[PDB]
C-alpha cells in the first residue's frame, strides 16, 4: 500500500494529517503494509521549486498505488501566468496520471438531514456517486468556434470513451448497492442514443449489476425529489457536471464532500474544498472531506471496501458526537480526528 | 380581446370552462371586450376531422390575439401514424406561430410549502420564470449523425436567435421585479461566451431591469439552496429544459403549474398537465393550471398585469380554503372554481 501524499496548500497540511492518523491507526491494527511519502506540490512547490508540479512529485506519483491530496491554490499565487498557477498543477497531475472518470459521492449522514435543503424524510438515506466522464463530449468537442454572428459547439463521443466510464460505473457499483443510472438525452440526441446502447452493451459482462437509464431533465428532477433512489450514475462530461453540482447541495456543508478520480495511471483521491488559508494552522480546519478521501482510496484504490465502510461509519458517529466548527460545534482538528479513531476502535 | 379556445381531450373541457368562467367574471366587472370562440383540437379533431389541428382551428388561431389551450391526447391516439399524432398537431400549433420562447413559471403559493420538496423556509417566497429557447441549440443543431464509432451534435446559436429569447425575458422581467439572470456556460463555452455578450448588449435598452449571469452549473444548485432569489431566468434550449423540470418540482405538484409560449404570432397559454382521461367527465379534475394560464393569458398577452395577480391570489386563497382533491381536499372542479371568483369579487 503505497501512498503519494500531496498535502499542497493552506489547511491542506492540518486535514491530511488528520487522513494519516486515520490510515497508520488502520494500518497498526490490520496490517495494511502502510508506505507512504509525502511530495510538493501547489503554491508550496511553486514557492520551493518554481512550479506546480516538480519532477519528485511527478516521479513520486508515477511510482505510488494512490495519490492522497490536501488542498490547492490560494490567492498568494493568483497573480501567476497559468502555466505555472496552482490549477495548472492539478490538471497537469491528472492528465499525467490519464483518470478519465472523476468520483463525486453525496450522502446525507444519519442525523444531519437537518442540514439538508430538503425536507428531512426526502433527505434520509441519500448515498449518490456520480461518475462523471472528465476528458471527452462538448467541452473538448470540435468543431468549435464564434463568429460575429455565432458560435458552436460539438458534443462528440467516440464508442472507447464511453465504455471506459461506464466500465468505472460498474465496478463502482458492485463495491455499493449494484444499481447503475445512466443519464444521457437519448430522446433528442444521436449522442445521447449511442450513449444509451453503448452502456447498455457494456453491461452484458456484469450480469450481477442493474442497469437503468434515464434523460437529464429527469434525473435532474428525481435528485430533489426521491435522491434516495440512486447508487451510482454515470453520464457525460456536461451533464456530469450539472448533476455532480446539484448533487453536492443535497447534504447542506460542501466542506464534507470527498472525490476521486480514475484512469489508466496513479488515482488521485482529495477533498472538494479549498484551502481556506484564513485558517490555516489554528487548528480548526474540519478534517471530515480529507479522511472521506482516505476512506475513498481504500475502496477505489486498494478494494478495501469493508475498511472504506467502517471509516465512514466513525465519522458519521464523530459528526454527530463532536461536530466540528462549521456543523455548529467547537471539534477542532484534532479533537473530531480522536473522535473518529474512538469509533474505529 | 380576442381569444381561441381549444379544449382539447380528456379533463381538457371541463379545466377550460373553469378558466373561461374566471375571464367572463373579469370581462363583466372590468369591460375587458372578451370574445372567443372554441375551436377542435388534438384527439378530438382526429375522431371529427381526420386531423389533429384541422383548417377551421388553423385560420382561428391565426385570427386570434391568444389561445387558451386544454390538455391534448391520450392512449385512444396512441396508435396513429405521427403525421396524425396529437403531439405533432401541438407542434404545428408552435411552428405555425413562430413561437420561440417558452415560459414555464413556478411558485409556491404560501400556505402550500408544506407541498415542497425543500425545507419550508428554503421553499417560501419562491416565484421563478424560466424562459427557454425554442427552437435552437443542440437539439436542433446541424452538423449531426451517429457512427459505429461516434456520435455529435452541435450546439450552435445566431446572434438573432439570442437577441429575441432575451427581448422576451426583459419584458416578463419588467412585469414582475425586474431582474434577469441569464444562464450559460461561458466559462468552458464559445457558444457560452456568445450568448453572454449577447444578452449583455440586448440589455443595455432596458436600464430599468437588472441583468446577472451565471453558470448552468451554479444556477442548478441556487435552485436548490436559495431558490427564492430568482426572478426571471433566461437561457438556451438544452439548459431550459433541465432547468425548466428541475425549477418544476419546487412547488411540490405538476398539476398546479401553467406554461405560456410567445413568438411572431398567435401566443399559446396551455397547462402542464396531460388529459387525465380517466376522470374526464367526473368534474374532480383541478382547474388550478388552467386558469393559471388564464391569467398569463392576462399579463403577456394583453398585458393586464394587475389582473393576473388579482387571478393569481384569487387561486392562492382557493387553495388554502377549498384545496382540490389532489392537495387532499374534496373540491370539485366547480366547487373550486366558484371560490376562486369568490375572492375576485
Amino acid at each position: 500500500m503505497k501512498v503519494a501524499v500531496l498535502p499542497g496548500d493552506g489547511i491542506g497540511p492540518e486535514v491530511t494529517e488528520a487522513a494519516l492518523k486515520v490510515l497508520r491507526a488502520l494500518d497498526e491494527a490490520e496490517g495494511l503494509g502502510l508506505a507512504y511519502e509525502v511530495f510538493p506540490f501547489g503554491g508550496a512547490a511553486i514557492d520551493a521549486f518554481g512550479e506546480p508540479f516538480p519532477e519528485p512529485t511527478r516521479k513520486g506519483v508515477e511510482e505510488a498505488e494512490a495519490v492522497l491530496l490536501g488542498s490547492v491554490g490560494g490567492p498568494k499565487w493568483d497573480g501567476l501566468p497559468r502555466k505555472i498557477s496552482p490549477e495548472t498543477g492539478l490538471l497537469s497531475l491528472r492528465k499525467s496520471q490519464d483518470l478519465f472518470a472523476n468520483l463525486r459521492p453525496a450522502k446525507v449522514f444519519p442525523g444531519l438531514e437537518r442540514l439538508s435543503p430538503l425536507k428531512e424524510e426526502i433527505a434520509r438515506g441519500v448515498d449518490v456517486l456520480i461518475v462523471r466522464e472528465l476528458t471527452g463530449g462538448i467541452y473538448f468537442g470540435e468543431p468549435r468556434g464564434m463568429s460575429e454572428a455565432e458560435a458552436w459547439n460539438t458534443e462528440r463521443y467516440s464508442k472507447p470513451e464511453v465504455e471506459r466510464v461506464a466500465r468505472v460505473a460498474f465496478e463502482a457499483a458492485r463495491k455499493r448497492r449494484k444499481h447503475v443510472v445512466s443519464v444521457d438525452k437519448a430522446n433528442v440526441l444521436e449522442v445521447g442514443e449511442f450513449w444509451r446502447k453503448t452502456v447498455e452493451e457494456v453491461g452484458r459482462g456484469y450480469p450481477d449489476v442493474a442497469l437503468e437509464h434515464q434523460y437529464v431533465d429527469a434525473a435532474a428532477m428525481h435528485l430533489v425529489r426521491s435522491p434516495a433512489r440512486f447508487d451510482v450514475v454515470v453520464t457525460g462530461n456536461i451533464f456530469g457536471d450539472i448533476l455532480s453540482d446539484l448533487a453536492s447541495v443535497l447534504p447542506g456543508s460542501l466542506g464534507l464532500l470527498p472525490s476521486a478520480s480514475l484512469g489508466r495511471g496513479t488515482p488521485v483521491f482529495e477533498p472538494v474544498h479549498g484551502s481556506a488559508p484564513d485558517i490555516a494552522g489554528k487548528g480548526i480546519a474540519n478534517p471530515t472531506a480529507a479522511i472521506l478521501s482516505a476512506a475513498m482510496m481504500l475502496e477505489h484504490a486498494f478494494g478495501l471496501v469493508e475498511l472504506a465502510r467502517k471509516v465512514e461509519d466513525a465519522v458519521a458517529k464523530a459528526l454527530l458526537e463532536t461536530p466540528p466548527p462549521d456543523l455548529g460545534g467547537s471539534a477542532g482538528t484534532e479533537a473530531f480526528t480522536a473522535t473518529v479513531l474512538r469509533h474505529l476502535a
